[PDB]
Parts: C-alpha cells; sequence; structure tokens
C-alpha cells in the first residue's frame, strides 16, 4: 500500500519458502547460497520439508550470546537444488529500535499476509515459553499463532523474525550481519 509493504513484498516474493517441521508450518527466511534461518522452536531436524518438498538438512545452529542465553534463532543449510538471492547487505549490524515496521508472513494458514506493526523497540531480555531469550525486539501488535518465522523489516533493512507474542504485544529475534559472515 506504500514504501515500507514495497521492500516488504521484494523479500517475501524472492526469500521466503514455506517450511514444515513436526512443531508446524513456519515462515522462513532465505538470506544466501543455500542458507536459511527458523526460530529454534521449530524443532529442526535431519529433514524438513520445504514447499511440501522433502529437504535434506545439511546444518542446523541454534544460536546463543557470548552469555550462552538463548537467541530463539536456528541458521539451517538446506540440501536444496536452488540459491537464494543474497540479501546479507539489508541485515543490520548492531542492536537498535526502529520506526514503521511491517511483518510479513506467507503459509498456507496465512497467504500473503502483511500487518504494519509500528514502532519497533529494543526489548532485550524476554522469558520467551520460559526459556530466557536476548535481542528481542518487540512491536505493540496482537499477533497470534502462524505468524512465527514471519520477516520483520523497514524501508531498505531486514531486522528479525517473528518468535511470539502475549496477546497484545509479538517479539522477534534480531538478525544481524554478523550472523551470516563466511
Ligand atoms: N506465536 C505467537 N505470536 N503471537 C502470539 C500470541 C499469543 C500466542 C502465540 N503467539
Amino acid at each position: 500500500m506504500g514504501p515500507g509493504f514495497d521492500f516488504a513484498q521484494a523479500i517475501m516474493k524472492k526469500n521466503t519458502v514455506i517450511a514444515r517441521t513436526e512443531k508446524g508450518e513456519f515462515t522462513m527466511l532465505g538470506v544466501y547460497d543455500r542458507v536459511a534461518v527458523i526460530p529454534t522452536h521449530a524443532s529442526v531436524g535431519e529433514i524438513i520439508y520445504i514447499n511440501d518438498v522433502e529437504t535434506r538438512v545439511l546444518d542446523a545452529c541454534a544460536l546463543r550470546d557470548l552469555t550462552d542465553t538463548n537467541l530463539e534463532i536456528t541458521i539451517v543449510k538446506l540440501d536444496r537444488n536452488q540459491k537464494f538471492r543474497d540479501i546479507r547487505h539489508f541485515l543490520p549490524r548492531c542492536e537498535d529500535d526502529y520506526n514503521d515496521a511491517v511483518l510479513s508472513v506467507h503459509t498456507s494458514k496465512f497467504p500473503n499476509m502483511y500487518i504494519p506493526v509500528g514502532q519497533v523497540t529494543n526489548y532485550g531480555f524476554l522469558n520467551l515459553g520460559g526459556t530466557p531469550t536476548h535481542r528481542i525486539l518487540m512491536y505493540n501488535f496482537p499477533t497470534r499463532a502462524g505468524q512465527c518465522g514471519g520477516v520483520v523489516t523497514t524501508t531498505g533493512k531486514v531486522i528479525g523474525i517473528h518468535v511470539g507474542g502475549n496477546g497484545a504485544q509479538g517479539f522477534a529475534a534480531m538478525l544481524l550481519h554478523s550472523y551470516f559472515t563466511d
């Protein structure tokens, strides 16, 4: 509907797949080559479904900060015959607050879904489902089950993936450029 939605759509149309684990269907962001991200609570195993195709997982790494605290991001390398567009230059280098973000979801339950969530706070610590978690972003939108993995963007930046909510607020795990150096 406006330039935030333009950037969000450009990301969704080229850099997402539908990932299915035993824990559900998730929006999954492809970042570069065969490397994608998904919330750690998806419990990625040795095999995952990508757009309903059985796919071997070559590597899966549940990220933690240097205090050994959960970050809720799992980096997955997929045994896929095709690379993602490289979007690493749209990842922030540092923790930050943002204005006027969009949360975008694409699953069987919620196809072509876009949500203007407004201001995004560097919230920091969250007890997420009982698990101490760091580098959490917060937005004041009543997100729901089905939105996990959803991409949080501003114009020109991919800043996080949706990992939870409390009924009134939503929470995303930060994406940082430093997670995807090779
Ligand atoms: N997954 C998720 N995102 N937002 C919420 C809110 C309530 C319950 C679950 N949620």
